[PDB]
C-alpha cells in the first residue's frame, strides 16, 4: 500500500510535468537524434539564427546590445528567467506545495530553481552543444568556449555535468519526481515550517525510489546515484553563484535581469 499510493502521487508530479514545461526530453533527444536544427557555431550563424529563428524572447526586448558574449550571457538569462517562470507553474500544481504558506514556496523556488534548471538542461544537451530557440537551433559547444572569459567559463560545467547526469538515461516521468525533489527541499535557509517540507521531500524521494523500480528493472545503484547528484548540483550552484558574483563585480557594463538579482540577492 505504500508502494501503491506513491504511484498515483508518482502520476500527478508527472502530469504536472507535462502541462507545464515547453520542452520534454522525450522531445529533445528525438530533435537531437535526428528521430533539423539550424547550427550556431560562429558569429554568422549567430546573426542569422537572430534573423532566421524564432525567438520566445523577440531580439529588440533584450538589453541594450554590447558584443557577442553579452549577447550569448542575455540570451542565457533570458531562458533561465522563463524556465524559473515554468518551474513556479510546476511547482503550483503539486498540491502539497501549493498548500504551503506563499513565503515559504518563494524560499524554496529561490534556492532551488537553479539546481532544477542545471538538472532540466542535460535534456537538451550533448557532448557536442545543446537546443535553442524551441528546439529549432543548435549552439555547439566549441563555439560556447570560444567566448570570452568569465562567460565561457560560467557555461563548461554545466556541459560537464550535463553529459554525466545523460549517462543514467532517465525519462520524464523519472525526471518529474527527481526535479520536484530538488524543489520540495528542507535544507533550504530561512524556511519557515521545515518539518512539512521535510516530509513532503521524504514523500517524494520514497515515491521516486519505487517508480525506478519498476521503470528501470536492471540498474544498479541508479537511487542513490541520484542522490549524489542531488549533492553534486548544490555544488554546481555554488560555483555558479560565485562566477556571478564576479560577472557582477568584473564586468559592470551586463545587465542582469531583476529577478535573477532577487535570487542572487542574499
Ligand atoms: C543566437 O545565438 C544564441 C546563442 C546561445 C543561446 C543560448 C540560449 C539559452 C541557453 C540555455 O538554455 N541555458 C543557459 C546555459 C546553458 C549551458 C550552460 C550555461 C548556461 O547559462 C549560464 C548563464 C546563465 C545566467 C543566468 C542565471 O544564472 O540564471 C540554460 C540554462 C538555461 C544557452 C544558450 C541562444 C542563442
Ligand atoms: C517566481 C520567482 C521565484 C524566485 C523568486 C526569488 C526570491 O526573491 C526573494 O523575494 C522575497 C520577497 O518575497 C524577498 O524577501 C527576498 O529578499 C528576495 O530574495
Ligand atoms: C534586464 C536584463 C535582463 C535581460 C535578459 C532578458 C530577460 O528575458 C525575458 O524577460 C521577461 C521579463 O520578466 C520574462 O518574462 C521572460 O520570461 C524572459 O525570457
Amino acid at each position: 500500500p505504500q508502494v501503491a499510493d506513491l504511484k498515483a502521487f508518482s502520476k500527478h508530479i508527472y502530469n504536472a510535468y507535462l502541462k507545464n514545461f515547453n520542452m520534454t526530453k522525450k522531445k529533445a533527444r528525438s530533435i537531437l537524434t535526428g528521430k533539423a536544427p539550424f547550427v550556431i557555431h560562429d558569429i554568422e550563424t549567430l546573426w542569422q539564427a537572430e534573423k532566421g529563428l524564432v525567438w520566445k524572447q523577440l531580439v529588440n526586448g533584450l538589453p541594450p546590445y554590447k558584443e557577442i558574449s553579452v549577447h550569448v550571457f542575455y540570451r542565457c538569462q533570458c531562458t533561465t528567467v522563463e524556465t524559473v517562470r515554468e518551474l513556479t507553474e510546476f511547482a503550483k500544481s503539486i498540491p502539497s506545495f501549493s498548500s504551503l504558506f506563499l513565503n515559504d514556496q518563494v524560499t524554496l523556488l529561490k534556492y532551488g530553481v537553479h539546481e532544477a534548471i542545471f538538472a532540466m538542461l542535460a535534456s537538451i544537451v550533448n557532448k557536442d552543444g545543446l537546443l535553442v530557440a524551441n528546439g529549432s537551433g543548435f549552439v555547439t559547444r566549441e563555439f560556447l568556449r570560444s567566448l570570452r572569459k568569465p562567460f565561457s567559463d560560467i557555461i563548461e560545467p554545466k556541459f560537464e555535468f550535463a553529459v554525466k547526469f545523460n549517462a543514467l538515461e532517465l525519462d520524464d516521468s523519472d525526471l518529474a519526481l527527481f526535479i520536484a525533489a530538488i524543489i520540495l527541499c528542507g535544507d533550504r535557509p530561512g524556511l519557515m515550517n521545515v518539518p512539512r517540507v521535510e516530509a513532503i521531500q521524504d514523500t517524494i524521494l520514497r515515491a521516486l525510489e519505487f517508480h525506478l523500480q519498476a521503470n528501470h528493472p536492471d540498474a544498479q545503484y541508479l537511487f542513490p546515484k541520484l542522490l549524489q547528484k542531488m549533492a553534486d548540483l548544490r555544488q554546481l550552484v555554488t560555483e555558479h553563484a560565485q562566477m556571478m558574483q564576479r560577472i557582477k563585480k568584473t564586468e559592470t557594463e551586463t545587465s542582469l535581469h531583476p529577478l535573477l538579482q532577487e535570487i542572487y540577492k542574499d
